[PDB]
């Protein structure tokens, strides 16, 4: 099954798009800056592209931390970057309430992997009508973010990607297990499935994940620079860009 | 650290608390028939006990599922659960609104696995003052609860119980390391450690009680179940009895 | 069911065995002086004892490692320890060629974790009709030591102990699963089941009185180990432990 | 570090090479038609390939099934296939006395991942002086690979192929580490690294995995088949197509 997302096309079986950007909304300064320098690549390169940022981050490790613009804030620079970029947006929600507002603003709307089991969060996004991808949580089996995806369509949504970010590994370390991608696909009808490289790191490496994670061909990729180091965007994307190209024009079988 | 709670008294070095009751409140009288004979078995024994509800559960199997009868009549159920009983109850929070109100009656306040690192939920929890029970994700390390404990103190909140249940294990399996006990004692100040055996097993008695037998043999505060019992609290009492009447090992 | 070792009677529902002796053979005063403090220790606490070594180290840091004293000289250790204290003695073989000649001496034959699948060293191990302790594999699920086990009767051979040794979890750690005792309980037949705490354990003394308790709280036939007074210590912790669960009806 | 076996060149930077065969070696005359279709497919699309088979399978399902032809009529076996198709051939050793009489026959010496800590069987193939693939223990970490390296390095042998079959994942499970290519290559002074796609599942999913693993740049491919766990013989062509075609574009763009 295809999404389209305005005039992009996001699918296992079409060019792959790249879900990216940052992790929190910090100015519209640099917000701006930063996808600006995202479009600028991805156009040249002839990616689809759809920008991301969260505008709080819920869980950090103190109270005093840093999280981001909030909201109200956060709106009003995706509302901006859409205006001057034309490119949709993706955010992560946190709270059933946030969901109806968020949704008016940012194309795609995002359920935490932490979040997977808050069943009014998931009915809050479904009733939205929005395009919902859904971070796999690390402690859930590729079988079964089925039970994630029949909530969402037992609430009325079939707009749904599938996010891969790895899998518990012991203690404090995660693994991405590549035959998940096929598992997701044959059990969630051929929802769009992508990869977070970037969440999958966490315990030169990020290159090769992204390659062998979208030689198994998948509808896009999920990842962050400040995280991968903004100026080297261009040339790893031109690799991924070549991989998804040659992987892509293979028939299925 | 030992936590008073009524004429409690929970640590690691206390005969053990038994926690449990029923997954989500339907009514009073429902609620009063489980109660009832949890009450009794433990009384029968000498096992001070603290009786376990949701009230409003948004970890859910399904979508309509119930997820209890509300906050205020939960509250009024739960008031007459002390009332009739006279025992401190628990309940989970998951809205951040919700936990000075159900802080006004919940003795104890149960802090969702899956919320554990949401700091808006723990901040407000915090700031309750109650007692509050955190539930140690499955994908989290035992290492790191210090880092959630140190929230509850940063919030000025250090009545804190934190509780066991499994780690993930491959697919789908969970697995209890019967070592992190120890680690949860030594990095977060010796608070109570409390074992939730149900929810560690995602015959079945059978399995739960040697799991149950094995967490108790490292010596713990307390044993959760979302769940006969009869035959099982003796095991357990005559376990705990044993390791809590012998010292810690000399150093 | 059980096994009898010259004078000692070995089940699940028998007071523990204590398995317990040295690393790998070095010197036979050296090994004397561990065996008489086993020996002094059990016997004083009342906890039948099997004495353990490898005449061999298999696995070494550099090729150049020392190695232990070898299979020759190894059995001429073991025939003085058990002149001397009359016990019976449990060491590993890595070799088909070597089962014969170990089993002449040795009462319990160990069949390595890394080589539990070598069914030609299985083969050989159930020939001499030795007892076999048998190590559980990290990798392996508890329900898979039936495969193993019918290897062992299918070569004639039923005198048979299973022996936890922790899983895989993650890179460079270790889990002990505490279901894992009863899964191989009933699908194995009741065959002795054993506890190697030691090679478990991926301060630390307490870390492996916790780990061997909640191991034991299970119902088990045995302990392994490798060692102020700490392991009388340990020991009667882990007696007191055993006396009360086996003196519990099963449920 | 390439290694060069007969006219092949093996190593992270050169046209990936096919480690393909069967599980156990069974009889002469089979063992040669599935060898004449892994060397016709090969040939057609020119990829370098090494014949894959056990002798002396000492990991069986029963005691009693057949350990293979064992170790006289197994090289006898081998010798014809090099005679027949000028190929090189792999196997495996369980033994330190089956090290000099396998290797004087066979190209690669394979050290089985069970034994991969055995320090006896480790010198004894170090010793040989033959190309040697070293199969990655399924309960050990990528950087602990090293340690099996220098051991082998210590006795004298650095002609040495690291053999990924996946790891422990739970109970009865293996997961395929994508990361631990480059721990190896990083650790282990960028020795070849081989992928075992078939040991590494329990297909769609052997391509999945195979083009997930040949991405991250490897040496080599190491699979079996079945002549009707393991790729159907006769689905060789399409299955290497698609791998080449991939280890072709990996291979043509320089490291980033
Ligand atoms: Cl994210
Ligand atoms: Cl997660
Ligand atoms: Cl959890
Ligand atoms: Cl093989
Ligand atoms: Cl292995
Ligand atoms: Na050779």
């Amino acid at each position: 099954m295809d999404i389209k997302i305005n005039d992009i096309t996001l699918g296992n079986n079409s060019p792959f798009v790249l879900f990216g950007g940052i992790n929190v909304l910090e100015s519209l300064d640099s917000t701006l800056q930063t996808c600006a320098h995202y479009v600028e690549v991805t156009r040249k390169l002839g990616i689809p592209y759809i920008f991301k940022a969260s505008f709080d981050k819920a869980n950090r490790s103190s109270i005093h931390s840093y999280r981001g613009v909030g909201l109200e804030e956060g709106l009003k620079i995706f509302e901006k970057v859409k205006a001057e970029f034309g490119i949709p947006v993706i955010t992560d929600v946190h709270e059933p309430h946030q969901c109806q507002p968020v949704a008016e603003v940012c194309d795609v709307i995002q359920l935490p992997a932490f979040l997977a089991r808050q069943t009014d969060l998931v009915v809050a996004m479904a009733k939205t009508g929005n395009v919902v991808n859904i971070k796999k949580p690390q402690f859930l089996s590729p079988s079964q973010m089925k039970n994630i995806v029949e909530k969402f369509h037992e609430a009325g949504n079939g707009k749904l990607i599938l996010c891969e970010r790895g899998s518990s590994f012991g203690y404090d370390n995660l693994v991405v297990d590549m035959l998940g991608f096929g598992v997701m696909k044959q059990t969630c009808g051929n929802l769009p499935v992508i990869f977070d490289v970037t969440h999958s790191l966490q315990t030169a490496q990020a290159l090769d994940l992204a390659l062998a994670g979208m030689a198994t061909r998948l509808a896009g990729l999920f990842l962050e620079s400040h995280a991968l180091p903004l100026h080297l965007l261009e040339d790893f994307l031109i690799r991924i860009k070549a991989l998804d190209d040659l992987i892509k024009s293979q028939p299925i079988l």
